[PDB]
């Protein structure tokens, strides 16, 4: 039996460096996705070509249904599922007006609905022993107008980490969350010309863009030996910005 | 010769036929703002609200509406504005609090507690930015119990933790119309539902949580929220202030 | 005070010569509280601020010590509890502000501020703890810049910080004696030493900083202090309240 | 002799101790800093060089400038850099908020708050680019117990230094960080207990153990190395959960 971290949203971005990450370190890692399988599929073959081990699975993880059955699937490949990382999630942008209530229903079910339902599969599967990891967000202490929605979405998730650290009592579970500012993924320069991109690595103090690879880091660290007494923390990950 | 008495503000409190929200709507009433007490089911508490509040003088009535159901917020902004042509101050203190461990077979009590809570708020939030003029206070209800990550209490602080981004959020997006929005988080209180189900020794030992070693009034809440409502409350700008007696 | 002019409850406040703690004892006499001011060096100040109480109606004496200074702050809280016999509320404004970077060259400076706010605020609270009648406030002044961090508030944020600390501790300290304490956290604020600092330029810039749009005033930071020293304060117990317009 | 070095401050024992052997085995020569006795500061340092580490041990009161000024140029004399600064040193005496606990204040805002400050003054001035510093703060902050103010009081200080820090070194890539452990099973958490009270210790978190000083240092040890890099201006709380 190979430890076996589950990755939600790990198709792109920060999830993928995270999926690449873990599975330096040796978890066999199911690559959890919703949409195109092509980034996925690109994601399992960068994973195996490095020498791991890895394969996806497609669900959306706000369905009940699909969660039901990805948890099952997940758990039927090495018989274990030592760690669950929630990685997925949506950024949509929209003011606190009446207007805005549809991107407002879906924010709050993609990011807090599929958090909940993450998490409460997860703490019914995962070993003594085992981590639950959720991805939050640094933008919660600026609440930037239009981020309403996307803030409460991600407060509602680390409310749920603080609490199901305390329900998992008893089984050495710790659940935990990481935040992490922007960072420089394909998405982001692309949508960007060089000009916001210098403006944006000069807000941290330490004066660059931030890097999937360096939030990946983080959630490692909570996945592993050296995170063993870390538990019902949100890890700001944002260059000190 | 209080601006109050000279052009008299109107205040709106949901879920003010019971508990916090009675008691913010009668202190609300006695600083001379006059009150729409909205309510959601039957109206025989949220009259004796608004006979309460007319016996000791003050100006009150009340509008049915679920602040959960988006067309019956928008009416019932509309049937409150138009009662004196204004909307001076927001109060947002309808909420449930059941129990619910984070587990699938909870799945109904999030997606209920998240709709009631959560998306109410949103909807009470961003009507009252839409309504209340330059000057105005928007005011929700949070809760103290987010600090202590209670076991079955994770839906519920999710949708708490969810409102107090969006007060500070909004505060943010309704840069300058000089209205502050905040909230209020308390902990447990003597209303009749926590009174109800519970034995004296149970109330002692809720009273023995505090430094202050009592079980804190409703009205002690409503102290705060109508500090935020007033002159004093002008330059207090989105914060969530505790009221829990040092729990 | 009443028919027989004595003053219902009695307040401390150190650093009351001039603006926030001016504004603090100007509001807690106006409320009924006979008033100490407190104040470290010359008294021409501090007697102006006496003076202007009594002219509105109240009662009040200046009364020197140094907060930093053991025996002048026990000999200061025998003096105030003696004037009528118990000292109801303690509020403790006085305090500086210097700005210097973490760097060695600063430890004077540091050792300065955190005598001054540190062990001050540790003194007052103290002393508050053995003089205060069941019942009673105690109330520190913090600041908002603890949010900000900003590069030369090293040594001032780290003393408010610790004063925020002890506010917390002696909450819980107090247990049974039904004392709340809490702290107050200003932003910046229009009084003569923030207007000495700072260019029209640079006023200007600092006031769009809160969503409000402008600077707060010092009234508007008594009025909350007002409110923990009194009746609507009864529930609120170890916080720390942040008055900046949303900054 | 151009190693990567670390300068640890309260390396004698416990927390300080576990923290200098992770950077010995990661890879740092480790200046292993104590106040008092030698004795247990030698055996560090000995402990590291037997695992095929590089450590040495300089006395130095770190809340006396004096001491710390001649600390710091001894420190980076060694490999002429000091990549790394981790401040450790505290003390946690016990008294309430009362007139006859002002010596016992002032010791302790002395000792762990100026001594935070020095030793975060000089390693702002001494660091290089892409250097790390982190201070040791508490998780008790968090529960304001009584008795802990002093104690307390001196390290929220240490914190909003570690905050002011982290945005006064802009442009010089340097993060400024705390971990905040609770309580740890060292030598002297074991001696003044019997099972029954560690046994009620080791309830508290809702891990149902006792948390030990190398779980600490792990921590201290991502901020120190490649998978800290982004992570700036954190107070990290290493409790268990509680």
């Amino acid at each position: 039996s190979r430890k076996t971290a589950l990755v939600t949203g790990a198709s792109r971005g920060i999830g993928r460096a995270i999926a690449e990450r873990l599975a330096q370190d040796g978890f066999y890692v199911i690559v959890n996705y919703a949409g195109n399988k092509a980034h996925a599929q690109a994601t399992v073959e960068h994973i195996i070509e490095q020498g791991g081990q890895a394969s996806a699975i497609q669900a959306d993880v706000a369905n009940e249904h699909e969660v039901s059955r990805l948890f099952q699937e997940a758990k039927a490949i090495n018989g274990r599922l030592d760690v669950v990382v929630h990685s997925a999630g949506i950024m949509p942008m929209a003011k606190i007006t009446p207007e805005s209530l549809p991107d407002f229903d879906k924010v709050i079910h993609t990011n807090l609905r599929g958090a909940f339902l993450i998490l409460a599969h997860a703490a019914e599967t995962v070993p003594d022993g085992g981590r639950i990891i959720a991805l939050s967000t640094s933008v919660i202490a600026k609440s930037f107008p239009a981020y309403g929605p996307y803030i409460a979405s991600k407060a509602g998730v680390e409310g749920l980490v603080h609490v199901l650290a305390n329900e998992l009592r008893g089984r050495n579970i710790t659940v935990n969350a990481v935040a992490p500012g922007p960072t420089g993924t394909d998405l982001f320069y692309n949508g960007k010309t060089d000009e916001q991109v210098a403006a944006i690595a000069k807000l941290a103090p330490l004066e660059r863009i931030g890097t999937p690879d360096e939030i990946a880091g983080v959630v490692a660290m909570l996945a592993g030996p050296d995170g063993r007494w870390v538990n019902s923390q949100v890890i700001r990950v944002n260059g000190g910005f």
